[PDB]
């Protein structure tokens, strides 16, 4: 499932996330935008050892879920496989505890380099919430 920008921007706002350990859903919802393209299905095998990415928030298994061959720190506690789901809730709930750790949102590349440095006040502005 791809959801719109609004969509999701409604889902998020929905589930706790406006204002979330200090982030704006305009935040969260570029960090989305950029990592999957708001794409549910989004996968990224990293070529590292094994870590790969999931879902919308595109979540690292070295770290954050179980793996396969590749075990984890499961820090969500969590098979990486729930993510490639349609449903939402685990990557949200996952989300919400990444964004805890020192880096917070930096954790997420894509957000570093095309959300961090921008003025995402008008980001929102086309969406009924």
């Amino acid at each position: 499932k791809i959801f719109s920008k609004c969509e999701l921007a409604r889902k998020l706002k929905s589930m706790g996330m406006d204002g979330f350990h200090g982030y704006s859903l305009a935040n969260w919802v570029c960090m989305a935008e950029y990592e999957s393209n708001f794409n549910t299905q989004a996968f990224q095998g990293r070529q590292s050892q094994g870590s790969s990415d999931y879902g919308i928030f595109q979540l690292n298994s070295k770290w954050w879920c179980k793996s396969q061959s590749h075990s984890s720190a499961n820090a969500c506690n969590i098979m990486c496989s729930k993510f490639l789901d349609d449903n939402i809730d685990d990557d949200i709930a996952c989300a919400k505890r990444v964004v805890k750790d020192p880096q917070g949102m930096s954790a997420w590349v894509a957000w570093v380099k095309h959300c961090k440095g921008k003025d995402l006040s008008k980001y929102l502005a086309s969406c009924n919430l």
